[PDB]
């Protein structure tokens, strides 16, 4: 198992927890069928990038928080994709349009990292909003990228530092 390694543009450091990993099935919302190796545990980590940075709190198939701060809304957003990607949650794979091609060297987590940096609108618009507590430091990031200290983006909270 992994705690130290790159993926979407971001180096993750796992800081607590530890996972397992089991092949499973998946099927997209297009109906096709992806085999990927799925994480079961609670972990924590780092996230760090050219133009954003975050905490990332997870569990199987689950995002429980991402703490994102970063260079401007673009920027912000694509560590968001990434984050929800790397939570391997179905809510996440159901958010597929179209079929997923072939791409040499391209796993099933790449295929699906690569379409929604593509358009994150379906993912982003199905992922699912909260209200969210008036903790200090922190706001919320609607699915239309605005913020919000009354609602968010399930999970995601976005920090200054
Ligand atoms: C969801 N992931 C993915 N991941 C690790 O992230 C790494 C990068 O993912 P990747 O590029 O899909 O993997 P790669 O090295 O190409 O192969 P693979 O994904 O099959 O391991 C892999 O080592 C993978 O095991 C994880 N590592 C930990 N600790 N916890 C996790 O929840 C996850």
């Amino acid at each position: 198992i992994s705690s130290s390694f790159s993926f979407g543009g971001f180096t993750f450091k796992r800081t607590s927890g530890s996972s397992v990993k089991k092949e499973e099935e998946v099927l997209t919302g297009n109906l096709q069928t992806l085999k990927i190796r799925v994480h079961e545990g609670y972990e924590e980590f780092t996230m760090v990038g050219r133009r954003a940075t975050a905490i990332l709190r997870k569990a199987t198939r689950r995002l429980i928080q991402l703490i994102v701060s970063g260079r401007d809304e673009q920027s912000i957003a694509e560590a968001i994709i990434v984050a929800m990607v790397f939570s391997q949650e179905d809510c996440m794979i159901k958010a597929v349009r179209g079929d997923l091609n072939f791409g040499s060297g391209l796993n099933p987590m790449h295929q699906l990292l690569r379409h929604f940096q593509k358009d994150a609108k379906v993912l982003f618009q199905n992922w699912g909003i909260e209200s969210i507590d008036n903790v200090m430091g922190m706001i919320g990031i609607l699915p239309d990228m605005t913020p919000s200290t009354e609602m968010s983006l399930r999970g995601i909270r976005v920090s200054k530092m």
